């Protein structure tokens, strides 16, 4: 049964991290990977994590199942982190949370939800996104299109060729937002142009599909809710996925949620028992160890305020690696202006390498930045920064 | 969009816990769920698990993303228990195992595995199974027959209206077994029974996907792969589903493992690629904490030492419940003989009482059962055993 299957391709991401295991050589710095790292270039437990667990593990008694949805105050945690507490979608209930296994279960959660219960057949994503995204629609049956985004000459939001493109879109068409730090250029809107965008989805007939996978990352937690909050505003329906990967370091313990949003409490709690439905036939409920700290910390005042500086501290590292990397280049002698980094946000830059110049940084100077040009901001540090840019500056 | 969505049904299993926690009555007997619970009645953390736990938290210096697959320690020691140290399958590198969230995320993985990759079309299951089964088969697009299983007249295993069912099922059709505990029944096939099965299985061309979710809750942890083992001596290719949530109780960490076998080494690889890809599109990795407990306790001589005993401890408590069951039946004069209960195995048994015996039960009686008689041998107690038998007695 298994003699003819065809092996699965590559993969740009993680076929990367394969070759830098496999490069023996001492000076490389590693541009490719999604995680946060710090000033000593590690990805350390946050303190209130081990605070949060070490809380756990004296307490839990059972490891009962949690219920298909999980824990209620991650929930609620949850939707006032998106919506903002004292929201009418809070105050209304019309919005269901499902805990999930990450962002990407999230993602895949409302894959299957909107191909088994609704007409849709067709997302639209933003050229380019994260690749996963198209792999995980695809995998619940949905086609998936792309709109314009990235302008490739001066590395901004081509917002004229955005709106053009979602044209083509026809009503009852999802369209994905990345609800900020965009994935993988950190190129996001502005809050006149999430507003623009809000009222033209609904002028459309779109459903919003927003994935947040860095809330707090670009300006704050609030602020990068922002555009989210424009469309609630705005809409009787839509769909968020969210993850607590970077913003809590949680990376391997899978903890995002998936919430759902109608026009009113009775329609939310119908439609959602059939989230619940796509939920039981994947993995039946969701892990606990990861939502659990997370509700902990930040239901806690002590825990919150000690994780919301840990979040700043890290949003804060990553400007100060964009205004060096961007000063460094300049004194080493670029011969480009790359002041478009200090605009874009979160752990994700295009860079504007081209691929073949990224092949060279990799072979000739070990620096391993994604073939699109994606680097991750995040690995910059004072120590690294001279090394890399003097490779940059060299290849290009 | 959603205005129109119908509700998803109730739900047998998860439905009557609901109604359990509305029903404020004070004698209550819940033998409706599917989680072990002591003699105390509860569902406690293990003592190993706790100490696993503890190393953790004082160890762990990451939060990483891992593999695709999961941890290596757990995939190999996962291996060596559903197949022997030393097994053929082991030394010609023929199997494969991704960690999965539960082994409902395994049978999940599984079946969106082979309706893309392979021309499977039809899962037969027995009659009865885990209601679940046919939810997690036909969201992957795979229709699901039923094979003959349950003599209700003398609550035995039907051998012969099984083998005479399954000549229904062509070449390229998908069996699936229940390795050991079979639920709802608890009743399981003998070693010579398996080989039988086993042997067919070979001649008529089918794959076979065993579910193991009470891997040591019926004789032991190498007699019920026993089953498996005499499969895997016959055949080139099969799957399992596996869980650690019961013999671990670790239910709510969703911890499971999907192991994929092929002719060899070149072929399960590549196989298995593909098999990655479709975790890829679901949850992208699985979650670390509750794989990590376990690949630390089977890795770790003193902490699987005290795994195993706690293992055997939940075992023969269910051993003495099953005994003490049909005993105080006898002295409080039921009508019918129940000595099949010794025969069965694991958690569950059926009852043999009808749907109606079962709704007096809880109407009446406070009796928690599952609608087809299934009850959870472990929700029996000393303390609860008299009033239990005394309300079965009353509704015969
Ligand atoms: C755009 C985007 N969406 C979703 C995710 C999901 O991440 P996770 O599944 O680890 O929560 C990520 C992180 N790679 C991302 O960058
Ligand atoms: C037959 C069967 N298969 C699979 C499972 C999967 O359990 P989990 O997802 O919690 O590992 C269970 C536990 N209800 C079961 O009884």
């Amino acid at each position: 049964m298994f003699e003819n299957i065809t092996a699965a391709p590559a993969d740009p991401i993680l076929g990367l991290a394969d070759l830098f295991r496999a490069d023996e050589r001492p000076g490389k710095i590693n541009l490719g990977q999604g995680v946060y790292k710090d000033e000593t270039g590690k990805t350390p437990v946050l303190t209130s994590v081990k605070k949060a667990e070490q809380y756990l593990l004296e307490n839990e008694t059972t490891k009962n199942y949690l219920g298909i949805d999980g824990i209620p105050e991650f929930g609620r945690c949850t939707q006032e982190l998106l919506f903002g507490k004292g929201s009418a979608l809070i105050n209304d209930k019309r919005a269901r949370t499902a805990q999930t296994p990450g962002g990407t279960g999230a993602l895949r959660v409302a894959a299957d939800f909107l191909a088994k219960n609704t007409s849709v057949k067709r997302v639209w994503v933003s050229n380019p996104s994260w690749p996963n995204h198209k792999s995980v629609f695809n995998s619940a049956g949905l086609e998936v299109r792309e709109y314009a985004y990235y302008d490739a000459e001066n590395h901004t939001l081509d917002f004229d060729a955005l709106i053009n493109s979602l044209n083509e879109a026809q009503a009852g068409d999802v369209v994905l937002f990345h609800g900020c730090c965009h994935n993988p250029t950190g190129i996001d809107p502005t809050l006149e142009q999430w507003q623009t965008l809000a009222q033209l989805s609904v002028e459309k007939g779109w459903l919003p599909l927003f994935d947040f996978a860095q809330q707090g990352f670009a300006r704050g937690l609030e602020e990068d809710a922002e555009g989210l909050r424009a469309f609630a505003a705005m809409h009787k329906e839509l769909i968020v996925a969210s993850s607590y990967s970077k913003n809590f370091g949680l990376y391997n313990e899978r903890v995002g949620a998936c919430t759902l949003v109608a026009a009113d409490s009775e329609t939310v709690d119908r439609a959602f028992s059939q989230m619940k439905a796509a939920i039981y036939a994947n993995y039946s409920n969701p892990p606990a160890h990861g939502a659990s700290v997370v509700a902990t910390i930040l239901s806690n005042d002590a825990l919150r305020a000690i994780w919301e500086q840990e979040l700043t501290d890290m949003r804060q590292r990553i400007q100060r690696m964009r205004q060096l990397f961007v000063n460094t280049l300049q004194e080493k002698g670029a011969n480009r202006d790359f002041s478009f980094i200090i605009k874009q946000n979160g752990m994700f830059s295009f860079s504007g390498l081209t691929k073949e110049q990224v092949l060279r940084l990799r072979e000739e100077f070990g620096v391993y930045a994604v073939a699109s040009g994606r680097v991750n901001v995040a690995g910059m540090t004072p120590d690294n920064m001279a090394p890399l840019c003097e490779a940059i500056v060299a290849v290009l």
